[PDB]
């Protein structure tokens, strides 16, 4: 359905966000 | 349909964020 | 109503996010 | 209500961060 | 309850946020 | 319950986004 | 349920978010 879709594409989203902010972090840490 | 139709510009944004930020990561990993 | 008010306007503002973030990993990418 | 303030605030910040976003885009546009 | 508490911390945050973002953009403007 | 926990997660890690993006903000302030 | 689930890996997301964003805020301070 409309929100369940549209709030399951939100998640997968943000776990792909988050991976690549963990990647920016260890290239700026020493 | 105001509610359906903001979660899925919502759910589409953030899958184009997600891809963006991605890229970012790919340029700055080594 | 408010609430349906809101959820547009977010929609909107994440749209352009979203096209901002392309625009600066289009500029990123090797 | 709280609700209905809470959504309208996060709807105004959101409107900033969007155009926070494209100016820093168009700094990096090539 | 917690729920509207939630909602009230998320739009305080975002408030922040949104003031941040004017910054880094006001930086690198030029 | 776990949307309630979820809600006070999420409200949580935006009050340190936004922590964190005011001191990256104040490194780039002149 | 797919709502209940979306909701707790959104949580968990934003906090790998809030991990990540302190390092890099880390990373540009003295």
């Amino acid at each position: 359905g409309e929100i369940a879709q549209a709030m399951k594409e939100i998640a997968k989203a943000m776990k792909e966000i988050a991976w690549a902010m963990k990647e920016i972090a260890q290239a700026m840490k020493g």
